[PDB]
């Protein structure tokens, strides 16, 4: 296992490592590591990029590096820790409030991808198989980018995964919304690389959202696990068992949703594994992130010159930037004389897609 | 220690258990088993009824099997493990909106339990000391029927357990709401069935209501703490214990509030068991579950043909049904011309139960 | 170590304990111990003062008894346990809705310490660097005092921590709002009494409030922990490290944000400190505690006599208390004919300081 972080003169020997993928979420990879050198600075390594490997080669995690810490020192040597992400767990860092206009869910997320983080095209790839629609108006308010980005995808069942881009050296988002997103096709073993410990746990447009709530029911209805070696086991893979003595589930098919990782120079590789049964008849959806919650009013100021902007509905042009908390261009508002006057603005059970004016201040 | 689950032709045999049993709660019973068969399918489990016993025929727990998994497999045999909860635990899979019109708190609980989930007198019973007033509306909303049922219950500081119909082989809920619902009384020992490792903590219509409020904060004032081997032992009844090495309150007599319950075919049956002092001027008191909290606005249509109901106090008899999330012919609400007009409903201090018009769309 | 509760005669032999000091929160001390009498009763102890010392009288925790566990009994002794707090703690106890009228944050602190809590000038102080605005009006709604007073504090970036009267033998609470109230210098060792195991972690008016926040970002940017032996230190201290196999910052002088603390009698003293570095361009800050969260609406009646009380802005002045649940003389409410009317109070996205009239019932 090597870790490479970009800059660094130190020389970096992994001790230990714990990681986490899992589809629809940034994965986590806390890696530690022992240096000749007794005094890496935080600068020298935070918000660099990073990429970490198994050794045949066999699989790189590109990303950067979000967390850092010194954890002990000997007198020929120094540990250290740092947190491996990809770049799309940076959209926690930035909170703003923004109303997004005649847009798609994709169009929205691509959006928040290219302007607020700098991601290009090669970073990111949409591969869906349904047609979405386009919404008048969609409402970021008191969420982070990833909250807000996760939720959409997730209310309309959208779901991604990472893979690596061997030229460019890169993580890149790749978004699906059906089967056909899944790689195919290996075949373990049971148990050189190879699987076993398997498990199972069972309990109990539109349209449309009545299809994709009711095959998020069916996701959480079966949770097959498992235990492997394989360096190539990873999330959005579907794999099969040859088992015999494998349950019948293992022997159809299985989509991988998530893997904890681990190894250490006194053990090395082992991964456990979540994953759903192959079906023709449902697919992946992640869980559903709730809205959020809108209590009180907000204050809003009629736009014009100077009699009302006012279209053919009346739904006025409202306008709710006073505190920078709003993005340029992102401020305005469709809702249903005077017109510079305050107004207030309620929601309807609390959504913030059904605003309306309550309210005269 | 014996699993039956009904309709299943692989044998059973327990291997280790861990159970859960507390007032005013569904108990919960995670069974590990091993069996010949080497592919339990789900669906000969889930759903189908469990009794599950200690042998001495000393205490049967009947219910549903909710949960199901294959852990593991050998040569010869596999490990399963299921979940026994009683039928209650049901309430929790449905959650619709409803409007519950001049009935009392129990009247409310026995629809819920007899109308959703088909539950027949003899499956519970009320011996409530108390005299419980009708409510003239009272609203569910965005709660499961177990959590509605269970707040409104504690609210008034009904509470209950369950019990075993010897003859139907059966688990019924038993509420009440005094003293006089616990049952008396075993003498254990210290330390065949005894008592050990016993311990204290000590913490710091109406009328009525700060009656029940004041008896809820006694309740969490002092927790009694034990250990014991009695297969006897569950949550509802009133024991006393020999000693007399044993702390003054233990001698008194103790009301069992909750036991943790195991067993491995190489460790046999130890429980550990929360309780409360018996009182004559307090009695057992659950959990106060917090209401939901009502943010934004609810949209209704004024009802009528075709001026408006509106009784003698006006006070419109308003209908929020659009999206079948409202139960049938509980979908209407009694509200403080025009009239087949939308308005909108708001709620003082975001309480369910004081709704009023804020509001004509 | 030594442990005094006033007014016992039971004998008191301190077994093993576990205590957490942080700064801007109450410490507690979970401290276990023994005794010949095998009845300790919680009416001797809960509610009792206690000191809890480090014998060479090298440093005493003074406080009340909020906890009181009978833990077990041999033959000859009993296993105790009691929970010791500072007196602030005590302000969890108290829930009351209140509208402060013309005070800065620190008078509505000092008001909420004297008044409900009965606390003396000798035990707390204010040592502000900076001045404090009055404020018109803040309400206190659904929020017990600690959390309120915390709340307060913080959102203005106000700080405490406890220290200790010789003389008196009280605690006493010392509030500070820069580096001038950090107590300076000890100077440890590695590693009578040391310093070692030091790591690191770096992770990725007004004006003012932008500055307050700033601060609070770089607060949370670098965690610097540490085990010691020395009895002496305590959030508060700025303490440097000899070294110099120590990291940087350690060399330069840190503040103590933070203990875990802990002793028995085979095992003797022993801590794990947090701490921030020292730096003369940022300052302790703590964690902000959110606002609660104002969902519905408020009924009012409009006071005078008898035409409406109202002042140079109209802007009534409304009254809110109908339930004791309001302190007296703070349940008026300045807000934006006819006037002995019920309103309706409804807050600007949420937020219990901007109050306005919905709202006529």
């Amino acid at each position: 296992h090597k870790l490479k972080i970009r800059g660094l003169q130190s020389p970096v020997d992994v001790l230990t490592f714990e990681g986490r993928e899992q589809l629809s979420t940034p994965f986590r990879y806390d890696i530690q590591f022992t240096s000749s050198d007794k005094a890496i600075a935080p600068e020298s390594v935070l918000m660099q990029d990073g990429a970490f490997s198994l050794t045949a080669a066999l699989r790189t995690l590109h990303g950067v590096i979000t967390g850092f810490k010194h954890l002990s020192s000997s007198q020929d040597e120094a540990r250290y820790e740092v947190r491996l992400e990809p770049r799309m767990a940076l959209l926690t860092r930035s909170r703003q409030n923004a109303i997004y206009q005649n847009q798609t869910v994709p169009q929205i997320v691509e959006k928040i991808l290219r302007e607020r983080h700098q991601m290009r095209g090669q970073d990111f790839v949409f591969n869906l198989k349904s047609e979405y629609p386009a919404r008048e108006q969609v409402m970021q308010y008191g969420e982070d980018d990833l909250t807000f980005v996760s939720r959409l995808l997730s209310e309309v069942g959208i779901w991604f995964r990472f893979a690596t881009d061997a030229r460019l050296k890169i993580e890149v988002i790749e978004f699906y919304d059906d089967q056909s997103g899944y790689e195919r096709g290996l075949t373990l073993p049971l148990r050189t690389e190879a699987v076993w410990g398997l498990n199972t746990a069972y309990s109990v447009s539109g349209a449309f959202y009545a299809r994709i709530r009711h095959e998020r029911y069916l996701n959480e209805q079966a949770i097959l696990k498992g235990q492997s070696t394989s360096s190539l086991l990873m999330p959005g893979l579907e794999i099969k068992v040859q088992g015999d003595d494998a349950p019948a589930v293992f022997r159809k098919g299985v989509l991988i949703t998530g893997v904890t990782t681990s190894a250490a120079r006194d053990r090395s590789y082992e991964l456990t594994f979540t994953a759903i049964p192959y079906s023709e008849r449902y697919g992946y959806r992640p869980a559903l992130i709730p809205r959020p919650v809108m209590a009180g009013t907000l204050p809003a100021r009629v736009t014009s010159d100077i009699y009302a902007h006012i279209d053919k509905d009346g739904r006025y042009r409202v306008n709710l930037d006073f505190r920078d908390t709003w993005k340029p261009g992102y401020e305005s508002l469709w809702v249903r004389l005077l017109a510079g006057t305050e107004v207030s603005i309620a929601f309807e059970e609390g959504n913030p897609d059904r605003p309306y004016i309550a309210g005269v201040k």
